[PDB]
């Protein structure tokens, strides 16, 4: 940077190191980006996006030569506003000056904390949506399958529940690979060491869920979500990825802000099952 | 492309991206291509293919010097017509114009759905054939071995059934690697967590089936197929692989079609065993 | 493209002239430029600030030209009939005026006669003399008490506009001439309004405006059965920034 | 500043037009030039029927608005004109405050206003619903102002209610009361929302009676970036000097 | 203590920064000594063979 920040105390190298630190810190904590595709970086010229919702699908046809009429499914159009997520940190002038005079790398540790907080907030927004902007989430979308779990302290109940959820998803002509996301309590219960047998239910469960089983602290209690992945079912629109801005010198110190603009689009709500108590 | 589509709104880059999207979407869903070879891209000059069926085989000979007479097995010749499988989608003009003016990547999401549907249809055709074109499938070919499965809720029955099927296949002088394909119900039953023991039958079963065990939603109920792989037993003839065509502007929008032309040739039906209830 | 450039030019002129002669709202509402095709939604800040997003809709109507008549036209060297184009262009303008004066319930866009935060005035019996002047004066006073002192525009239903054509008692002048100086931006009538209703609006680009993406335009739908279909379309929307600058004369 | 020269010019033009179309007191009151920023206080000599010198301190009036970086970024990308809308609201608020200060003064700086100065004439109005009463009241007020060697062009400012009540037909006459009233008051009849109820003021205009001292006119200043946003402030410094309190007649209920 | 992030269409104006306690630490030194004998080193030098580093 430093082209739009002439008064920034740092130079281009420090800005590059700061960006690298922020990106690396955000990569580890982003659970939602491991199974959801990205719709590229759009830019500053977009402030709203359009989402299309489908209810039905049409199969292909087998013929020696093509027909003449084309069948295209209908959809409902909705408008979404891209929110902004941000967090601020501060660099003190004495330490920065000492590092400059001693020619040693600058210590970026508040930036990591800010990036972690922003990533946690983004995951929360993905899994629950924004109430004020009226954007649905995975656990509260309309037109989704629901299942009631049993007692997971016993052996085999979790496998039965996962099988039933997968069957419910298959009834709606969804055959793609599935991904499972669980709260920490259920994830711990899956790995529990039983007394009557010597089974590890995670090994049995991972046979069917071929896109991985993840755990997230965002979910509370005993809840989980099973999702048929694929960019044709749901995705993420990113107007601007993780970035840092110089707020402006105050009190001889230097504050910075980490911000991002993303939104989640769900196109086929029928491909989502939620396991609840 | 764009050489044969002068009026296409897209340019060469968008066509390349569309082809990449279609190919990548089709690759994941094509279960049948993981153990069946391809007889190359033939071309537009072929509209029918020939298939040869054998019943018997001749062993080799051991001699210090070669003999004078050559023994060649006989076969039955059949003619097959290459079908066409297709599905249509649509791109709206407002979104395309906005993407063009904003210089952002175009959103291809209906193409993924069309490719998934076409792949599902192709798998269905491979596993069941075409009735109107009179082309047999794996589960209904003539001159194949059949086996009746027992109760797979218990432990060890699946292993016994697989062993018996492999023995039946071995009786016909077939020793090559074997591949197993199962319906979702049987596949789930294989990974079931038992109560009396702590066994995982999939590990035992994969010892013998060295070409992998696959599951497919095309099969219904409790059915499965065991196949001795190898290009000398069965293959696929592809006149033209996955491709997209511009149907022509209508209603100021732009419709496209995804199409392919493939056929399945089975040469030695004795190398197929079907497990049925 | 069955027609050459001259026929397209006459088609465009015919559509533009037919549309312009019918539009009412464009006579006293400013346009927010031809933004272009790169925008699909707009933002409105109601200063009372509250920000809302409006999706720009599309208005269109289609017609058809036959090939026998066209071929006879070039054979005989006679002007080409374009009645269908004018008939199509009239309906688009009518729909645009209806949307401006009442809004769209499906796109959730308020209109001039149903926006929230406006002023409401109950009119009396206009069959007498002087009641209309008193009602207009009271409405202007209601507008003036809200720090709004600027040019005013009055739009009335045809029935009320006709009722205004009388003699003002004790002065022997037509009341319309007594209103035209209070309402300095002109008095208009439109068939869109029904019954005894009217609106008084303080004009100005800071109070309300019209945002357009594509103006009235014609597109060729491609040949079909050797005929030639065409479409007439435009994309407009109305933004109301100060709801307090509107007084509706209701009944 | 994010804006280039053109945007600054447009902002200045918008503020100037909004202030000009909203100011009432400036229509019939002279200006004592743009003095400059080298003066912070003024001297006023009141003639009571002699001269009493009083020092007035020039106050400062201001209001702040903000531009959001997302909007300018989108406008730059799409190449569309910027929306200067908050500036209009700020200018309107500043003009309203200035008019209120002119018509009532500031208690903090103890500067008298038009409706509360000492040494003026007061007239009690009657019921203006009946036709002809307002004409009589205006005539009587001008008569009261006349027996003070004051005969210059008069100006009348009324509350919106009284202004609206004047638009009826004069009894036993063809014309409306507006024309008859404007015949006597040759400097126009104005209305402002600052006055409340049934109140009005009649003033004998002229530079030697009252005027306005302006040290700095309407102007805009950039407060510096904050939170990636951009705040601006509109401000001006004016004061009102009343030299002859006897040239004012206030109509009160 | 820690502060969470915020969700808004446009950024706010006030910034919240957590407080901390400052302490000073002195960097210690950790060391250990070993020895190389001269006879072995001279023999390795004359024979042109790698020196044996095992005490290190």
């Amino acid at each position: 940077k430093t082209q739009l920040f002439p008064d920034s105390p740092l130079t281009d190298q420090d800005f590059s190191q700061l960006d690298q630190t922020v990106i690396d810190t955000a990569r580890r904590q982003l659970i939602g980006r491991r199974f959801i595709e990205l719709y590229g970086p759009l830019g500053r010229g977009i402030q709203s996006i359009f989402n299309d919702v489908f209810i039905e699908n049409y199969e292909a046809k087998m013929d020696f030569q093509g027909s003449f009429d084309t069948d295209i499914e209908t959809s409902k159009r909705v408008n979404y506003t891209i929110p902004l997520l941000y967090k601020d940190f501060v660099l003190y002038w004495r330490d920065l000056e000492q590092a400059k005079v001693l020619d040693i790398p600058i210590d970026f540790s508040a930036a990591a904390n800010a990036a972690r907080d922003v990533a946690i907030l983004e995951d929360q927004m993905i899994f629950y949506g924004s109430k004020e902007f009226d954007i649905p989430g995975l656990m509260n979308v309309k037109g989704r399958s629901t299942h009631l779990i049993g007692n997971w302290y016993e052996s085999g109940n979790a496998f039965q529940d996962v099988v039933e959820a997968r069957n419910k998803l298959l009834e709606m002509k969804h055959n793609g690979p599935f991904a499972l996301v669980l709260s920490p309590e259920l994830y711990s219960l899956l790995h529990r060491v039983h007394k009557d047998t010597n089974v590890l239910e995670i090994e049995h469960v991972r046979e069917l869920v071929t896109d991985g089983v993840f755990q997230t602290p965002v979910l509370k209690g005993k809840t989980g979500v099973l999702v048929n992945t694929g960019r044709n079912n749901l995705d993420l629109a990113v107007s601007e990825d993780f970035d840092t801005a110089y707020l402006g010198e105050e009190g001889m110190n230097h504050p910075f802000r980490v911000y991002e603009t993303v939104v989640l689009r769900i196109k086929r709500p029928s491909a989502i099952c939620t396991l609840e108590d």
